[PDB]
């Protein structure tokens, strides 16, 4: 199916103009664990924030304009993005806000990191009602020497 994976500060903030004011290697490890060797769909701005392909995966970039890096696959519509993933057990949608908004109604699972941080942002994860979803996994973690804020992971499966 289609899954979304995202890291959310309070008020569902996911993005801003500058780099996020946190350091969460545990969230990166979680992202890798759940996307390894799966196709990833991302918007063009998320692509520019990474700068290079995520290894071992089909990288699919949504843009209305021709692609500018032949190392990844560029598509001009949601339907083309899904088609480019082919026949796979799980498609991972990795951001950003505009892309999450379009794929949420298609998604069966959400992988969410909730960060105990209040940050001014210009992009939010789309609204969802927790009652429409079942929490199948949850774990809370404190900040530590490597992670600047406390955070929790949850996996929600659409009811
Ligand atoms: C930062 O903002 P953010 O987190 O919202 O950015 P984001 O989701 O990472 O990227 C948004 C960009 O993805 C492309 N895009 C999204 N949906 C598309 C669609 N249905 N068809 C074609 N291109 C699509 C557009 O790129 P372009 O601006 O290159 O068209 C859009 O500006
Ligand atoms: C590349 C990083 C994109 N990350 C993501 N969509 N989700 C988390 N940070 N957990
Ligand atoms: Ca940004
Ligand atoms: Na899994």
């Amino acid at each position: 199916g289609i899954s979304l994976i995202a890291a959310l500060a309070v008020d569902r903030v996911i993005g801003m103009e500058n780099a996020m004011p946190w350091n969460l290697p545990a969230d990166l490890a979680w992202f890798k664990r759940n996307t390894l060797n799966k196709p990833v769909i991302m918007g063009r701005h998320t692509w520019e924030s990474i700068g290079r392909p995520l290894p071992g995966r089909k990288n699919i970039i949504l843009s209305s304009q021709p692609g500018t890096d032949d190392r990844v696959t560029w598509v001009k519509s949601v339907d083309e993005a899904i088609a480019a993933c082919g026949d796979v057990p799980e498609i991972m949608v990795i951001g950003g806000g505009r892309v999450y908004e379009q794929f949420l109604p298609k998604a069966q699972k959400l992988y969410l990191t909730h960060i105990d941080a209040e940050v001014e942002g210009d992009t939010h994860f789309p609204d969802y009602e927790p009652d429409d979803w079942e929490s199948v996994f949850s774990e809370f973690h404190d900040a530590d020497a490597q992670n600047s804020h406390s955070y929790s992971f949850e996996i929600l499966e659409r009811r």
